[PDB]
Parts: C-alpha cells; sequence; structure tokens
C-alpha cells in the first residue's frame, strides 16, 4: 500500500507552475516561507510520517480495516470503542456554513506600509515602513453555499485579517465600492431575496430569479450595486484581478486626536480582469473550483497575489461638500473628486495546511478595529457591528472562537473573561473581576495616547431625536448608477445590457421585468431601451421622457470605474493552452515556451489522449490534459504549433477548442500548417487583429501574442462572434 | 399594494406544465392533495396574507425599513430590540449540512401494497392493499455540499420515510444495488477519499481526483460500485428515471416467527434513463439545480414520480447457495437467479411548503424498522445502525429531532424519556421511570404478536470469537464487476470506458492511473485495454494474461443490469425545445403542440429574445426563453417548425442549439425549410436515423419523433458525433 519506488507521490517543496506537481499543504510545499502568525500556528500543526495510527486517546490501532464482531460473519459488538470513536468523529465533522459568503478561498501573507502614516493615524500597523504585519485573507462569493461554484455572477467578498501588535484589525470588504442597501435592518430582506427561494431552494449562486428582481424593482437604492453586478465586475477572471473596497466611510484618528474620514481600497497589482458571461457560466460546470484552484496554484508557482492598500481621505470639515452623503454606502466617492493615496502593499505568499481548520473556521469582523481607527454613523456599518459577533457564537460553537488557532492574536491578550464552551486558556489570575486588590488590579486599563494606548472612541457630537428614519440625504438612487454606466467602455455597456437581459429573461412574472425596465429608464434611456428590446418590451412615451439624473458633482464620467478603459494589463501568472499533435515541430515549441517563460506565462500541453507524444527531434512531451478535459475556459490564450497538423485537423474537440476561445474573445496564435484552423473560426486570409499567424513561431509571433494577452481580450472581435455556432 | 392588479403574481392552484406559472409551496399550489401526514402538519403551517408584521413575540412593527438611531443620520441605539431580534434570527439561520448526501430534493406522497404480505411479514404497512401509508422521500447526490450541483457523476441516495401505524420505517437506499466498501469501519476512509481534498477543499461534486482513485486502487472491494458510478448510472436524467435499492440483505419476520432474507428494490414507473457525460457536466454549469427543478415541476404538472417496491426473497435454508455472501454489500443478487416480486406502489404527489423546515431538517435512519422487519449481520449495515443516531444529534441540535414536524410519527409514541434541548412535549405522567406503581406502570411494554405487538429481534444463532476480521467469503472482488460489464450494451460499455478515462485523466499522479488500469485488467481485458489506450498506457504481457474472474453462479450476463438493453421507454413528462422564427407556419405548430400534449410531453417555445412573435396567420406565440437561456441540455428533443427560416439560419445560438442536441444523441425534427439546418449538423440528403424530416409537421412526422423519444437517445449516432465541433 505504499508509495511508488520513484518518490513521484510527493510534490517538490519548490515553486512549480500550475499542473507540474500535485498541490500540497502550504507548510510542506513552502516550508521556508514564514511570518510571525504562520510560526505561531506551530503548536497545533500535526505531522504523520513515521507515527503509529491511534485513537484520539493515544491507543495504537492494530486493525483499522474491520469492526469487532462475534465471529467473522457475526454482529458488530457495542464494545468496539475504536470503531465508535472513529465513526463519531466522522459523524460530527460539519459545522454551520457562513450565512453569507459561505463559498470562499483563503491564504496567508504579509502587509507593510510604504511610509509612516503617523500624521493621519496612530494605528501601529501603519506607523513604520519596516514593520511587517502578517495577514490572512479570504476571498468569497456571497449567495451560494460552501459547495457552490466559483465563477458565478455575484459580488465577491475580500476580507483581510491583520495581526497587528496592538490587536487584530479585520478589513471586511467587497469587490465593488458600494452595497445594495442603506440600513442594516433590511439586510435579511435583501439577502432572503437574493438567496434560493424558500419553497424549493432554487437557484444556487444566482440572482437570476423572481424574488431578487422583485426586491430590486421595489427598492431603487439597490440599483447602483446592481449595475456593478450585471457588469463584468460580477464575473472576475481571478481573485488576483479584482479591486477591493471597505465601502463604508471609517475614521483615522491621529495622536493629536484629529479625525479624517477614510474609505479603504485594494488595487490588484496583477491588473483588473473579468470573464465574459457565457464563459463564466460554462465554467461553473467545467470547473466549479476554478478561482479556488487558480489562487492556490498561483501561490504554489510564486505568482503571489499582491494588492496595494489605498485610502480616499476627506477632512472632517468637508463632510457635507458632495452632492451625496459620505455615510451612504450606496454612494461611491469618485476618484476624480478624491484620489486614492497609496498606503502599502500586501503579498499573499502561502496556502493553508488544512482548509477546514484555517479557512472554514476563520472569523472576520468589521468591528475589529484598533487604536487610530474608528467608525462613523453609516447605518449599514452600524448594524454590521452587531451581526458578526452574534453569528460566530453559533457557527463556531461558543464564545472562545478567538482561541481557534487561525483566529488568535499574535499580540498579548489578557482580561477577566472566563469559561465558555471549549475553553482552552487556563487562567491563573486569582481575580476574575476588576477592580480587584487580590491581584493588585491586574490586568490593568491603559489610558489612551500616541502609541500602545487604550482604545477611546472619537467624541463625535450626537444631536437628534430617537427615530427610525432614513436620512433625507440618502434618498437619491439614479445619479451613481448613471455615472457608473457612462464611465464604461461601449463593450462593457453591452455586457451590462446583456447581464440585465439574461437575468430578467429568467424572471417568470413579466410585470417584475417591466418594473425593472422602468427603473432603468430613470438611469439612462439608452440602457433602458437596449434591455427592453431584448425583453420584447416597448417603453411608453412617459418612460421616454423621464429626465436623466444629475451629474455627480459635475462629473460626466470617471474612467477609474471601468475595468478596461485605462490599460493596466500584467501577463505574469496567466496561462496558455498549447494544442499538441503527434509530431510537434520542436523548434516552434522551444521558441514558444522560451518567450512565455520570459514573461512568467504558464503553458498547458493538451492532446486528444493522456500519456506522452514524441516531437520531431525525439523530445518526449507529457500531456497535461485532453482537449475536453481542460477546455479553453480555463486558459487565457491558445497557441497551436506546427507539426503533423493532419493528426488533429479533423478532431472535433480541437476545432471546438478554438471556436470556444474565439467566441470568448481570447488571443489565438497559429504557426505554420496550424493556420489551416483559420477555416474553423471562419475568418479571413489577410488575417484579423486578435489572431497571430506566421510561417513559424518566432520572436515576432510571440511578441504579438504576448501584446494581445496584456490587453486581456480581443474586444474588437465582438461583432464577429454572433455568427459562430459555439 | 405592490401586487399587480391583474393577479398575475400568484400561480393558479391547478396542475400546470413546467414554465407556465411561477412555482409555489405545495399547500398553495395543490391545496386539495392531502394525506394523513400532510394533514397532521397543519398545526404548524403558518400563513401570512392579511396579517400584521410582528416580532417573534407578537409585537407589531411600524417601520421595518430603518434602525433606531439618535437623529436620522446618527448612531444606531442598543435599545433597538426589533432590529436585534430580526438580525439575530438571520444570523442563526444555518445548521450543519448532512455529512454525506448534503445535496437533496424531497417530496410528500403515499404508498399502498398490491396485496397483503401477511404470509411472509407481519409489518402492518404491508398487511392490507387498502392500507395507505404516507411517505416523505428525499433523493440526493453523495459527495457535494447542499449548494453543489445536481447532474454531477455520483451515486444517488433514495430515502423513503414510511409513516406507518406501528412506527416510522425508513428505507434509506441508493440508485445502485451495491456499495463501495464491505465494513462500516472504513466508511470515514472511503468518504474522506472521495470528498474534497483536505489541504485545499477541491474538487466539489466529483470523484475525479487523486485520493479517490488512490483508495480505489488499494481497495479492490470498491471496484463493483466504481463500475456502476463510471457507467451512465452515475448521471441519471431525473430522479424519476433511476432505480432504487436498499443494498443490504434484511429480514422479514411473519406471525409464526419465520425469517426470510429480503433485498429491497424500487422500479421507476417512468423507465430508466440517464444523461451523457458532456451533457451532464455542462448542465452542472447551465443549471446546477436541474434535478431539483425537474422533480418539483413534474409534481406541479401532475407527472407524479411513481415507483414500484419490489422484494428479492431468499429462504433461510438458501443462505449459502450462491458464489457470493448474501451479507456482502459489494455483491448484488442477479435477478436472473432471484426475481424481484412486485409488492406495491409509491406516488409522490406534493412538494414541500418550506424547503428548510421539511427537506433540510428531515432525518432518515436505516435502523428505523418496525415489527415484521429485522436486520442481518451485513457489517456495513451493522455500523450504519450506530451512525445516523449519532450524527443527527449534532446536525439537528439535540435528542428531540423526532419532534421536528416532518420527522414526527403519525402513530402514538409514549415513553419515559424526558428533557433534552428544544423539548416540545409536556409530559404529564407522574412517573419518568419503569417499573412504577404511581402511574400503574403506564405506558406499558407489549408482548410480541401477529399485529400491534412489541418488537422482538429474531433469535439468530451467534457463534464465534470476538474478532476484528473480514469473512473469507467476502474476499472476491472482480466477478461482480465483470458480470456488470458484460451485461451492458456496446454503447454503455463505451460510456464506461470514457468515464474511467475522463476521471483518470484528472488524477495528477500517473502511477495511480497505472494501478487502476491493472485492477481493470483483472475484470476484463477489453475494458482495461480501451481505458489504457485513452491514457497512453500499454498493458504488460502479464496484464494481458490475467485470467478473467469466474461467472456468477453460471451467469455470463444479466440484462436487468443495463439501463437500456430491454426497452422501458416512457415519454410522459419529457420536454421538447421548439425553435421559433418570426413568421412560423401556424399549421405545423398546431400539429406539433397537440401531438405532444396527447402524449403528456411538454414544450418550450424558444427565440433570440423574450416577448412574442407572430405566426403566418396572426397567432401570437409567447416566448418561454432565449436559445442561450434554455440550452438543449435541458430538453429531450428539439423540433424546428417551418416559417421564415432566414430569420434564424445565421443565428449562431440557433445553430449551436442543434449541434449540442445532435452531439448528445437527442432526437431532432426539422419541418419544411427547417431542413436547411441539416447542413449545420452534416446530415446527408437522404437523411439518417434519429433525424425526423418532412415537408410539414403533419402525417407521421410527430409519430416518428415520439418513437425516437420513447427510445430516449439515438445511440446509433455515436460514431457520427466524433467529428462535429461542439
Ligand atoms: C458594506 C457591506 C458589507 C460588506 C462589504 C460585507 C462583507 C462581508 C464578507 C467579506 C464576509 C465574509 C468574511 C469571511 O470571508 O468569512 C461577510 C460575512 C458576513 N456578514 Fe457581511 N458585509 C456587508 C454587510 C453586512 C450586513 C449589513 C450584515 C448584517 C447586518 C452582515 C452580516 C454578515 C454575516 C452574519 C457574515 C458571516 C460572518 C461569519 O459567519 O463569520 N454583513 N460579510
Ligand atoms: C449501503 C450503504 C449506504 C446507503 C445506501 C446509504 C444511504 C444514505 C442516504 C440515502 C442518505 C441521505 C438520507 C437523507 O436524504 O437525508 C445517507 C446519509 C448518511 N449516512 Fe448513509 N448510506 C450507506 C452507508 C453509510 C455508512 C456505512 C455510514 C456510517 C457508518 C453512513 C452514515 C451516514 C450519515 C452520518 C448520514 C447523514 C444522515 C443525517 O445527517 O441525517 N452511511 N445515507
Amino acid at each position: 500500500s505504499l508509495a511508488p519506488e520513484d518518490g513521484s507521490h510527493r510534490p517538490a517543496a519548490e515553486p512549480t507552475p500550475p499542473g507540474a506537481q500535485p498541490t500540497a499543504p502550504g507548510s510542506l510545499k513552502a516550508p521556508d516561507t514564514r511570518n510571525e502568525k504562520l510560526n505561531s500556528l506551530e503548536d497545533v500543526r500535526k505531522g504523520s510520517e513515521n507515527y503509529a495510527l491511534t485513537t484520539n486517546q493515544g491507543v495504537r490501532i492494530a486493525d483499522d480495516q474491520n469492526s469487532l464482531r462475534a465471529g467473522s460473519r457475526g454482529p458488530t459488538l457495542l464494545e468496539d470503542f475504536i470503531l465508535r470513536e472513529k465513526i463519531t468523529h466522522f459523524d460530527h465533522e460539519r459545522i454551520p456554513e457562513r450565512i453569507v459568503n459561505a463559498r470562499g478561498s483563503a491564504a496567508h501573507g504579509y502587509f507593510q506600509p510604504y511610509k509612516s502614516l503617523s500624521d493621519i493615524t496612530k494605528a501601529d500597523f501603519l506607523s513604520d515602513p519596516n514593520k511587517i504585519t502578517p495577514v490572512f485573507v479570504r476571498f468569497s462569493t456571497v449567495q451560494g453555499g460552501a459547495g457552490s461554484a466559483d465563477t458565478v455572477r455575484d459580488i465577491r467578498g475580500f476580507a483581510t485579517k491583520f495581526y497587528t501588535e496592538e490587536g487584530i484589525f479585520d478589513l471586511v470588504g467587497n469587490n465593488t465600492p458600494i452595497f445594495f442597501i442603506q440600513d442594516a435592518h433590511k439586510f435579511p430582506d435583501f439577502v432572503h431575496a437574493v438567496k434560493p427561494e424558500p419553497h424549493w431552494a432554487i437557484p444556487q449562486g444566482q440572482s437570476a430569479h423572481d424574488t431578487f428582481w422583485d426586491y430590486v424593482s421595489l427598492q431603487p437604492e439597490t440599483l447602483h450595486n446592481v449595475m456593478w453586478a450585471m457588469s463584468d465586475r460580477g464575473i472576475p477572471r481571478s481573485y488576483r484581478t479584482m479591486e477591493g473596497f471597505g465601502i463604508h466611510t471609517f475614521r483615522l484618528i491621529n495622536a493629536e486626536g484629529k479625525a479624517t474620514f477614510v474609505r479603504f481600497h485594494w488595487k490588484p497589482l496583477a491588473g483588473k480582469a473579468s470573464l465574459v458571461w457565457d464563459e463564466a457560466q460554462k465554467l461553473t460546470g467545467r470547473d466549479p473550483d476554478f478561482h479556488r484552484r487558480e489562487l492556490w496554484e498561483a501561490i504554489e508557482a510564486g505568482d503571489f497575489p499582491e494588492y496595494e492598500l489605498g485610502f480616499q481621505l476627506i477632512p472632517e470639515e468637508d463632510e457635507f461638500k458632495f452632492d451625496f452623503d459620505l455615510l451612504d454606502p450606496t454612494k461611491l466617492i469618485p476618484e476624480e473628486l478624491v484620489p486614492v493615496q497609496r498606503v502599502g502593499k500586501m503579498v499573499l505568499n502561502r496556502n493553508p495546511d488544512n482548509f477546514f481548520a484555517e479557512n472554514e473556521q476563520a472569523a472576520f469582523h468589521p468591528g475589529h478595529i484598533v487604536p487610530g481607527l474608528d467608525f462613523t454613523n453609516d447605518p449599514l456599518l452600524q448594524g454590521r457591528l452587531y451581526s458578526y459577533t452574534d453569528t460566530q457564537i453559533s457557527r463556531l460553537g461558543g464564545p472562545n472562537f478567538h482561541e481557534i488557532p487561525i483566529n488568535r492574536p499574535t499580540c498579548p491578550y489578557h482580561n477577566f473573561q472566563r469559561d465558555g464552551m471549549h475553553r482552552m486558556g487556563i487562567d491563573t489570575n486569582p481575580a476574575n473581576y476588576e477592580p480587584n486588590s487580590i491581584n493588585d488590579n491586574w490586568p490593568r486599563e491603559t489610558p489612551p495616547g500616541p502609541k500602545r494606548g487604550g482604545f477611546e472612541s472619537y467624541q463625535e457630537r450626537v444631536e437628534g431625536n430617537k427615530v427610525r428614519e432614513r436620512s433625507p440625504s440618502f434618498g437619491e438612487y439614479y445619479s451613481h448608477p448613471r455615472l457608473f454606466w457612462l464611465s464604461q467602455t461601449p463593450f462593457e455597456q453591452r455586457h451590462i445590457v446583456d447581464g440585465f437581459s439574461f437575468e430578467l429573461s429568467k424572471v417568470v412574472r413579466p410585470y417584475i421585468r417591466e418594473r425593472v425596465v422602468d427603473q432603468l429608464a430613470h438611469i439612462d434611456l439608452t440602457l433602458a431601451q437596449a434591455v427592453a428590446k431584448n425583453l420584447g418590451i416597448e417603453l411608453t412615451d412617459d418612460q421616454l421622457n423621464i429626465t436623466p439624473p444629475p451629474d455627480v458633482n459635475g462629473l460626466k464620467k470617471d474612467p477609474s470605474l471601468s475595468l478596461y478603459a485605462i490599460p493596466d494589463g500584467d501577463v505574469k501568472g496567466r496561462v496558455v493552452a498549447i494544442l499538441l499533435n503527434d509530431e510537434v515541430r520542436s523548434a516552434d515549441l522551444l521558441a514558444i515556451l522560451k518567450a512565455l517563460k520570459a514573461k512568467g506565462v504558464h503553458a498547458k500541453l493538451l492532446y486528444s489522449r493522456m500519456g506522452e507524444v514524441t516531437a520531431d527531434d525525439g523530445t518526449v512531451l507529457p500531456i497535461a490534459a485532453t482537449f475536453a478535459g481542460a477546455p479553453s475556459l480555463t486558459v487565457d490564450a491558445v497557441i497551436v504549433p506546427c507539426g503533423n497538423i493532419a493528426d488533429i485537423a479533423d478532431n472535433g474537440d480541437a476545432n471546438y477548442y478554438l471556436m470556444e476561445a474565439y467566441k470568448h474573445l481570447k488571443p489565438i496564435a497559429l504557426a505554420g500548417d496550424a493556420r489551416k484552423f483559420k477555416a474553423t473560426i471562419k475568418i479571413a486570409d489577410q488575417g484579423e487583429e486578435g489572431i497571430v499567424e506566421a510561417d513559424s513561431a518566432d520572436g515576432s509571433f510571440m511578441d504579438e501574442l504576448l501584446t494581445l494577452m496584456a490587453a486581456h481580450r480581443v474586444w474588437s472581435r465582438i461583432p464577429k462572434i454572433d455568427k459562430i455556432p459555439a
């Protein structure tokens, strides 16, 4: 029952490209990657090699293949304590998944600021460019269960736990800069509406159903984040290629006591990139684990996800200077009005060891702040402060969830709290209360001050009556949707129109569709008309005369709201499919791989069967996957080298592979006789931008391909794809 | 007054076809469909129309849109108890999902036996053909989470709770007649191997990964159920079109105390029908809820799932008369050797009201037997008896899960058990122990007898030493795999080969694929060579010389092991896509739609946009979905009527619709100018079997199409689908 002779069961503990080795727990793949938090988990890491198999009480097991029975065909005996312990632990494996964001993928890394921020905040983790803060990040979808698919259309969660020297700070954000609703009291309404409908629990991972669009049509506050969801923001290529936002306005407090309003941003250093809808939806079927896999593999390859932290900063005296309320989380602050100041860089550089222990049990909370940070009255933030504490007690089984290893602070913690289910800490303090004399009052309160001080809330002025009332300043719902719409490129606008049209086609009750279209007519007539036409709906004269909402503080657009208007492409860590034949021209392949390797782009070698093929020069080429097994959905570009093209010329899967990649706007490159495939994608002989072609794969061919890949997708091909049957 | 004035928000309370009306809770869709269990749930059903919104304490709420704050832009106040109750209930909505079979879809129904089985069992529910037993049935996949996809390749669970007059009997079976392992002590091993891998929690809903095939390769007892899983059995078309089996040998006990060995069968009255792999995998992307949806809609349409319960019965004296052990759950009993005796009929005729409350909380247990039934020493069954009790106490929150409405017996239950979390029953008995005099010893024990007697175990002789030892009678692993293989049609054998080949290609460590292939060579050389060829592996001369395993009691095949070898087609409840154009020939459509209606086959009218088109004669045709919105994966056949074909002839989606349906072996029917689509699928001029074509949709056009549909798929097409890039 043993390992192969050749040690091929065990992956190399060295960075390797996706597919080259079986993936492995982080501490075994990258044992020399350390930080303070990863080190501190060492008390609970358990190995296995050379150890005897035992019960949980330490008793060695002789026979782990059989129950104890009276004779070998007899009844199982109740005294089999080994069987019952093993079955009981199995029987009790599951815990409640998260009520939202149950589907998520996490990794370890570190953060450091570029320069001390002491002028605007006394937060210790921002005080020194050479003081490094361990982090654990979990990225997530929102709607679906923990076993749902990665590449659904949904908002994404982006939660970062900072293990600072002055306490855990969790920054619990999303990949769009606003939320659907204004006041936390409506959260259960909204989430019930987007989640599977309660009679039949359908659909998973999708807003494309009646109840979501019903709530939307009756709650126009939702429309801004709905625009972002229906755009390609809702289908990121990778967690590495999306933006992050805290959404709410928070405060920074400096040593002088000055408060500055702040909104938090993460910039992906790999650039912004999203799938297209047909590709994203098909990919939930071909690989429901695509984003989880891609994140794990990037870290195993050395393509560490990196993000830049950035702050939009607004002085206290400028609180009311915009035509939107800063405390309204359905409103974004355009970068054109308030730029993002770069603050520091976060690098995710190691995977967990056990997904359940570290990812499933991690607990983040936006209420987890530190001195130098504070809240505001944002009525959605205010309610979140209550919710995460409450849900985690039942999800994680009691109030000692901070003792679960992943959640533990790395800085000191001491207090008079005691007991609770699964209490780990054995307190020796003779006192469990303060004030006490019997322990000289330790642990003691600490006055606030410039560093290492106790937490004190900023003394904000509160004046008003106890009311359940939405601020009048929050009652404007169309101008930000329209700013977003106007800031998208034409192809991005088309994909938005296609998102609304596809989703509303799945709404069974037609008046719900009509009411949503009426809401679109309040944002932009061109958008409303394009959706209406796809739905066979005709706008009335009144609808055509709805006056468009005002510009946002004179802005007619802000290109930072577009994924693509401003190029920010980075090809490192992207992947190319190379479609092999049984007599590959080894000169083509040499040049291809050399150029890819120079830019940090990975390759997957594909064929019509598994095993190996032999190139013209005797080189044996191992096959990663079949054309069916690793579809074009899972790669960024396709390259077909010369060789014996007749081997694959009439293979349906190989032809379809090119048709699918072509449809989904990916760069394709064809060398030598592979150019015969130009017929399948049915498109000229002078060639076309987006298809690289040459007698062979030279320097120039690869440079062209690599340039297209830096632009992510071939948008100019869009008019050509409605004709292809794929 | 948010409801539309025309009342179109509310589905009609009468049977309607899939897509015609919004779906609804069962008691609102079908209020007149009643049984004793459904009636008994009336005490906990809660309505809503005309009632005030309240807290859970009954306090009316005035403003469910806002939190209580100090000023309309101020902080939220801790005194907002309305907000806190609503968010707390929300925060605590989730419970742990089931450890296996977390993904499942359920319905209410009723069972009746065909005749009294008093001669072989004193079970009350089988005593009288006029005795109706309410049932609740849940069908499930096994590996994936509750939010994973339906049409994965997996075993399916088929669990039936019989609410009998002498106790709940749960028949907790699968859709194949054997299990992967022999002894319950290995269940955590096997389940851990198939489930997502522990470092990264990948893959969901798939056995296509290293750990599963590592375990299979080291445990040849698994091979028989592995053959079933790799066959089209692993991908059923519908829960309505798969077989059910209790797997284990149990006993029936009659009034005279005679024991008869029994294995339980469910026969689907709708026939056996499965998907093909590329279809199944893509459908997990296009509609991960396809089986759940299909079940619910069948019941809403009146296409009630019906199954015939059947027994294979073996006299006690015949225990040792087979080449295989009756207590070995990796062995099936061939129907050629022991026929299934028809026992009664089960009809599922009403959906749940609330999925969580009825489906998610339902608890089934194979240990829930009734007098007239008993267990055997099958060492897998023996361990199951321990596990379900134990898991349900954590899953459902305590020992009073039998008081959760869906789980309650409809017969009396009284005993001395008290307390426990969530105790609903208020016991008035002065006594909580027996024997007692202070309540005259009530409730009292009941002697066993012919009817209404207490449970007494059959007095089976036990003789042996206490051993953890597998019976040598269980040590044979290849003959049942071979009998299965040899019983499959040539196309089924091909789909088995492709299943192994596809799955093994995703195993990253090659030696593992090699080891599986070796195991295949012990089953059947043709099978092993064909998988080997697809994996680029050459068998050794030793491998080529392995002698096949013996026949199973002289049988070299049993056709009842095939899905298709014996026609059992049933078209009622199936569905056809009809591809519209903007001037449909209304005569073809009247004939098409009435032909389908007469046989109970549903239609979905499809186009390039939503809304309406107008037929040649002015008939308005309402559009159900777009070509991309409702892909050929979701239908059984496709019909293209004549009209203005030019409207859709260049539509890539409309052409691809036919390609996809063609590839997946579905019947396609083309009327008049729709025959121009023959070129998209490469159909010869003189036609081919599996494509119905005529000048018009009259005469025998619809009969021929319906004949194809009764045979499910056009298997003869398999060699043709190899070209076609789809
Ligand atoms: C700006 C709007 C919000 C954002 C950006 C957001 C973000 C997130 C994220 C990223 C997670 C997952 C953390 C993880 O990976 O474990 C999460 C979980 C959760 N959120 Fe929020 N959220 C928002 C609004 C709300 C509201 C209004 C409430 C309720 C008042 C709420 C309650 C919850 C709950 C109960 C969890 C599960 C936490 C756990 O089980 O540990 N969220 N949220
Ligand atoms: C012939 C073999 C088996 C069959 C046919 C089978 C069938 C099933 C089915 C259909 C379910 C889902 C019931 C539902 O819909 O809620 C289930 C659940 C479950 N099974 Fe089995 N099973 C088998 C073997 C085992 C074994 C050997 C064990 C452990 C010793 C086991 C432990 C469990 C557990 C813990 C659950 C979850 C039950 C709950 O949470 O209510 N099963 N089984």
